[PDB]
């Protein structure tokens, strides 16, 4: 475990993370995809061997000894708000199980279902609150990765609010 488990936020490419493992915002089919998923495919292509997994699940594949946790959030274009919210919560619960099983002291994580799976909505708060519900009982240092300057400020605010 980390000595004093923390949350932090950085605005940069998650493929350049300084943590012991990474969470991919994956598609259910294990395809290279777009956005975070394409960056992850370029950096750790070996981790996409048999990485397909259903919505609301996470599947870990090792790239050498470096764990890539493929977490599949719902596409809100297809899910109802209600069913999408349940699947997004579930995906983060499966990430917490994998992070615990691996024994890592730190993890890099993006905000699931906030990009091309957002159904054209702002889901910063919804996605971040499900991340906290899952990861609060783990003792890994969590580093959240984002690309937008205003999102960085809001995520930082939300972390600081809990102290
Ligand atoms: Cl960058
Ligand atoms: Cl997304
Ligand atoms: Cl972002």
């Amino acid at each position: 475990g980390a000595m004093a488990p923390s949350y932090r936020v950085k605005r940069m490419d998650i493929a350049k993370n300084d943590e012991e493992c990474v969470v991919n915002a994956a598609n259910p089919r294990g395809l290279p995809g777009d956005g975070v998923c394409k960056a992850v495919y370029k950096k750790w292509p070996e981790s996409f061997k048999n990485s397909a997994t259903p919505v609301g699940t996470a599947k870990t594949v090792m790239c050498g000894t470096y764990p890539v946790i493929h977490a599949v959030g719902p596409n809100f274009s297809n899910y109802t708000e209600s069913e999408g919210d349940r699947e997004l919560a579930a995906a983060y619960r499966e990430v917490a199980k994998e992070v615990t099983r691996l024994g890592v002291n730190s993890v890099a994580i993006p905000l699931l279902s906030t990009g091309v799976y957002s159904g054209g909505k702002d889901r910063l708060t919804q996605s971040l609150n499900h991340l906290f519900t899952a990861m609060d009982s783990t003792d890994a240092d969590v580093v959240i990765y984002c690309r937008d300057k205003e999102w960085e400020k809001k995520i930082s605010e939300a972390i600081q609010m809990r102290t």
